[PDB]
């Protein structure tokens, strides 16, 4: 069940049809890397996952990018009457000393993922401190619909983090939550990420049942 992360096979992108497919691929951020790992593929098709890489500090030309192409991940819901789109990204190791596997996350909050003049009213992400939250976030960090961020280390919190940036970033192709195998949801439903004993990493898998929900009222910005 566990593979090699350079192995781990990427879903392809679908043209979307749904309308939360179709608000996931309109908003999709895009992710500059400054610090750490590109982000990899946790999971494909068959339900197999992601064997990460061990931490071991400093290293040259490890996590660079799969060979296979990279991954996004979203999942969708109504929020006190706002519609929240939760991006997330997987990395195989991350600092901060470190550990096997990572996970990252922006929240889009959008008016209505049903009109075609859907709107940004918000957003909130895996920041160093609380969830850097913008309503609506700054026009220096969109790039029409798209929320730039990146991804760094944090050297005054000693964290792996994300943060808005002005700086054009990567894109990923996308695989909503939805339109994953069930062998592939039940993966990223089940599979613990924290080798710690007492889970101490903070790497709950964000878009999982009885992660998710619980993270966007935490994160609610308004
Ligand atoms: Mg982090």
């Amino acid at each position: 069940q566990v593979i090699g992360h350079d192995q781990v096979r990427p879903f392809p992108q679908p043209k979307p049809v749904t309308v939360s497919d179709k608000a996931a691929v309109k908003f999709k951020p895009q992710l500059k890397i400054a610090d750490g790992c590109h982000p990899y593929p946790a999971v494909q098709k068959d339900g197999s996952i992601t064997g990460g890489l061990k931490w071991s500090g400093p290293q040259d030309g490890e996590c660079t990018g799969s060979k296979l192409g990279s991954q996004i991940y979203a999942r969708s819901a109504w929020v006190n009457d706002v519609w929240a789109i939760m991006y997330a990204w997987y990395f195989p190791k991350g600092r901060g000393f470190g550990h096997r596997h990572n996970w990252e996350y922006v929240i889009v909050w959008i008016d209505n993922p049903k009109s075609k003049n859907s709107t940004i009213l918000g957003v909130s992400m895996s920041a160093a401190v609380g969830y850097a939250s913008q309503t609506p976030p700054e026009a220096m960090y969109v790039d029409g619909d798209s929320v730039k961020l990146e991804y760094y280390y944090n050297h005054l919190l000693g964290s792996t983090s994300l943060q808005l940036t002005e700086d054009t970033g990567e894109f990923q192709d996308l695989i909503t939550w939805d339109e994953l195998s069930k062998l592939a949801r039940y993966s990223l439903n089940h599979t613990d990420w924290d080798e710690t004993l007492f889970d101490l990493a903070g790497l709950k898998m964000p878009l999982k049942d009885g992660v998710f929900q619980e993270l966007l009222d935490k994160a609610w910005p308004f």
